[PDB]
């Protein structure tokens, strides 16, 4: 679905945080000075922001089944379980992952100045560049993933509005309000009062009004 | 687009570099030491492996500028254009969003112990919890935009693999070689030899064969 696994990994002189998304192999890794629950926290609020997962495995370390550790994970609706399961297919491709990330930091480190930068790039390389079988990188899996879970509850489920038409790539003078007669993906379609005939907007030039 | 706006921003003592999707109203922010052109460029690496982005407006600002700077522009295939246009639509975008990051950096504060954590948790509140409209959020949106963009080159447009099933919620083993008789979106279709039936298989079930 979501579901992540985060480790403390080192290189050299210098400690990595890695998260792996079990389902697309997406990865997202991050410099820390320490293994302390604190920074732990840190950045599991950039982590978050980023993804918006829902699940997460780890080993029983002390940053991770530190009190203010699980109380925010509940705060943020995360499920997370302490002690890695046993789960072959998962377990193959974190192994595979960790020891990929590693051999092309290695490359990529002559390459920049700063540590920062190779540990981005080399990003950049695993999640968008490598295509698989059926041509989709990793990140246009999770974002596939993302995109279906939306029109899941979408589907499963009065507005009104001001809006404006473009000429020639300009946008017109504001123009309402009006009724939405039908919320699409980026785009609305109302009547025209003026012209007696139906048109389409697109989302950008759509001011909702609030309900009450 | 994937039309993008960064500007350096003053909060107190401190200096955040500020990053705006002007079609989803998406926001990337992260606090910098300065504002010199290197560090700029490591900023510019963590920003692309985020988001893939294709084009950038700035200002004409020395970090911007820089000969470096250009070059790794190209280097990443970003249309890069200093100097602000003349766009309505996207400069009142900027301007509002601007304006409520700041707003909510100052509630947010004396809540964490950490700058970070209170601007990490200022990008969730901006860019998951609030809805629009049609109950969408920015993120929402962006990914949206992120999706329809694969699917028009996929449509615009022999494999072999191994593949194996699942009982219970339990993998079987690896079976194959056998031919691809259908690439989809997160699943593929096989036949059996051995049952003489037609299958349909997950993409983690699924082991591509390289061509030559």
């Amino acid at each position: 679905i979501d579901h992540w696994q985060v480790d403390y990994t080192h290189y050299e002189d210098k400690i990595i945080l890695v998260w792996v998304e079990t389902n697309s192999g997406l990865i997202y890794a991050e410099r820390v000075k320490g293994e302390t629950g604190q920074e732990f926290r840190v950045q599991t609020m950039k982590w978050y922001a980023m993804f918006a997962p829902k699940s997460l495995q780890s080993d029983n370390g002390p940053a991770f089944v530190a009190e203010s550790t699980q109380l925010l994970m509940k705060y943020l609706g995360i499920e997370h379980t302490t002690g890695i399961p046993w789960n072959p297919q998962s377990q193959a491709l974190v192994e595979r992952t960790h020891q990929t990330l590693k051999n092309t930091l290695e490359k990529l480190i002559p390459m920049f100045n700063a540590f920062e930068s190779a540990l981005a790039g080399t990003l950049i390389t695993l999640n968008i560049k490598r295509k698989g079988g059926l041509g989709t990188s990793p990140m246009d899996i999770f974002i596939f993933n993302k995109e279906q879970q939306r029109i899941q509850q979408q589907s499963k489920s009065i507005r009104f509005c001001y809006y404006r038409t473009r000429k020639r790539g300009h946008p017109g003078e504001w123009q309402g309000p009006t009724q939405v007669l039908w919320g699409g993906d980026g785009a609305i379609v109302v009547k025209d009062r003026g012209t007696d005939r139906y048109l389409v907007i697109a989302n950008k030039d759509v001011k909702f009004i609030p309900p009450p």
